[PDB]
């Protein structure tokens, strides 16, 4: 691939070089590679979690009484591995000959931590298996050794799909890079109250902002448009979980 | 490009090869030819589409008396035809020299349908000259051959853009790629009832969502929003084809 | 990387080769270096510029007697330039030897100007001192030389970040390019009226869309999420610049 031009930047005023961590070395290598393997879509989506909201408030004090805060990101990654046994090739990776698919039969599922090295993205085993309040206990660990630089990498091992959360920040959509040999990542974004149409007149609904890119060699664009679908119909009634 | 790392997936628990068609393997590896060549821009629009979705519902006994069904695809066909031949750029391909486009004078668009087997492009010639009764009955026909697999390589060819609608089951937006030779896309994704300012109030306007992807190297940012604007001002009024 | 198989055009019907300028060569060129070097996302937001625009329009005649015309790219520019102090990552280059930043301790920024003969990138220097009819004039002089071909490589040189801005033509909200060595870019599409939340009804706002494109191996998820989030509260109150 072309190499960029290295410019004089002195030239146009002062510059100081700071220096990259390991971790954001590592985790720029990896993104690069990522990038010009995976052709990249993004599929987007808005979710109305105005009820999975008012229940998650509502279960305030039972966290509390169990010491987790219980935040979204558990409800999204039970409805993810939910999701990911229904549609399994979200599930797989391709095989190194490219003309194989290896479907995990396994849920495990990473989520991305900024901190101050860079990028970690610790892996949750067996989402599928656990509860609310277990899923919230074990994401508030593991992103607390990440921040403190305990993680193990035995813990950022083997994962299926990847959740990217900026919503504790802000922003509308983005377009996240699949975590190659993964192939799949759902970011999402700031939800915001928004006036949904209900066959006569509009009522303000908590929408949930999502933005799942994928890997087209593996996933078209109808199977992927059916996965957003099926998430935004889960996150409207989670109790669809159940059944 | 550095190749991604093998995992031995097994480690994690139990995995399952299933092989990939054919198909597929021809359609990944045009995608990712595509990827790597095409800089690829998506430039994102909304049409009120509420007369037009009007005017589809009632010719509804015309299309039945016909023995078609007039869904959407026709109405963008025909509107997109138009458009190619107004903004030529995008009725063009980039030349091998890279110093030539070569316009073509004639308007033939593929449309993608997503079939067990994988992804066909079956391709409608001189869209410009037929009507969407023309369009409505051939767009069918081609559909049902390419799922049965009695589509022949000689209706895959030589199209000029194609449309990708994942309309039929649901998202916002999403960012296709270019189908290399071609320069351009159009991703439509599904309508929603809108609120719209009216200058006084909002009203709701059904909206339609279109996703431009193009390759940036022939077309720049202006073209490609002035495509976007046009096609929604031609979907909002149809009869200003007839001008 | 693989290129794309020629194809006989002219089988199809009617074909014509117009040539490209030199600009537009150069302009591909480094789009597709761009392309394969950085690993993009695009982080969309949207701003709350009613009150910023009730400002632009009444100065309109401060802005007519000093000969300027008053439009957004000034108020953008003088934001971006706050914003390019305040998080200084997005006002760096990555170094050659791919483990350093070099920080930049000066801000010029230049914005797309679409001209016939191809992409333009005029710069301007030290933003961060001028003030509003001080970029409105330069902008528009600059833009006029890039127009008339009356443009010196000397203008083309060394910024810092890039605007792109579509607004005056329509759309959404799109992806640029990184116009590489830079780490980031800013598009700027059209904008409307749209509800907005208040806590109890939904206010009409005027609603700017933002999409900012950035070098992922440089810039974090979470990074890019809080300058937009920041543009947008400056782009609320720009009177907090003052502070
Ligand atoms: C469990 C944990 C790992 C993730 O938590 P989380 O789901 O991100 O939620 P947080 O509590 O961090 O979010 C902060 C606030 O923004 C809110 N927020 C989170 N997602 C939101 C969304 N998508 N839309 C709008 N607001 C959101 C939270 O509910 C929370 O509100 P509160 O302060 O009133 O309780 C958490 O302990 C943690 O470490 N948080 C830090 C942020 C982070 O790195 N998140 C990464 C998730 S991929
Ligand atoms: C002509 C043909 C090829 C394409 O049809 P189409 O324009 O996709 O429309 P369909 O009738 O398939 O769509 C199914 C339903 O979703 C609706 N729908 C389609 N586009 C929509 C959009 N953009 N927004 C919202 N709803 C939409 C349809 O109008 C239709 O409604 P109905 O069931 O009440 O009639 C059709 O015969 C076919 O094979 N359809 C299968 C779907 C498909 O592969 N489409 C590919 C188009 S690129
Ligand atoms: C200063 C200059 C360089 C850029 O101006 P600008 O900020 O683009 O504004 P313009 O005046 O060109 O825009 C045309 C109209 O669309 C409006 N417009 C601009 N941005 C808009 C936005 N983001 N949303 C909605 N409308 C917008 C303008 O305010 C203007 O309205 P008016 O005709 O009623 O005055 C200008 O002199 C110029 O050369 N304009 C030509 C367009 C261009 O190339 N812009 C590139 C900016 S990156
Ligand atoms: N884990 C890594 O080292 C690579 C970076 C992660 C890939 C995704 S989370 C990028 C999201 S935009
Ligand atoms: N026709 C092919 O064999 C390649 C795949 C099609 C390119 C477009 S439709 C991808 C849309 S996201
Ligand atoms: N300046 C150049 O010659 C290259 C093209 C510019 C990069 C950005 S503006 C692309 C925006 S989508």
């Amino acid at each position: 691939i072309p190499p960029i031009p290295p410019v004089d930047f002195a030239k146009y005023g002062e510059i100081e070089e700071v220096p990259m961590t390991r971790l954001m070395q590592i985790g720029a290598t990896n993104l690069h590679r990522s990038w010009l393997n995976v052709p990249h879509v993004t599929q987007f989506e808005s979710a109305d979690i105005t009820e999975l909201e008012a229940f998650r408030v509502a279960q305030k004090a039972v966290a509390k009484k169990a010491g987790v805060k219980l935040t979204v990101l558990p409800l999204l990654l039970k409805a993810c591995a939910y999701l990911l046994k229904e549609l399994p090739d979200f599930n797989s990776s391709l095989a190194p000959s490219g003309q194989a698919l290896i479907r995990k039969k396994y849920v495990h599922i990473g989520f991305a931590v900024d901190t101050p090295d860079g990028l970690l993205v610790p892996v949750i085993r067996n989402v599928d298996q656990k509860s609310l309040l277990q899923l919230a206990a074990e994401a508030a660990e593991l992103a607390e050794k990440a921040r403190s630089k305990k993680l193990g990498a035995d813990a950022m091992q083997g994962a299926c799909f990847t959740i990217s959360s900026l919503g504790h920040i802000g922003g509308t959509a983005f377009t996240p890079i699949v975590n190659a040999p993964e192939v799949a990542i759902l970011g999402v974004s700031k939800a915001s109250m928004q006036p949904v149409w209900d066959g006569k007149a509009f009522q303000p609904r908590l929408m949930l902002p999502l933005s799942l890119s994928y890997d087209h060699r593996v996933i078209n664009g109808a199977a992927a448009a059916r996965f957003t679908k099926r998430l935004g119909d889960l996150l409207a009634d989670i109790r669809a979980i159940l059944l």
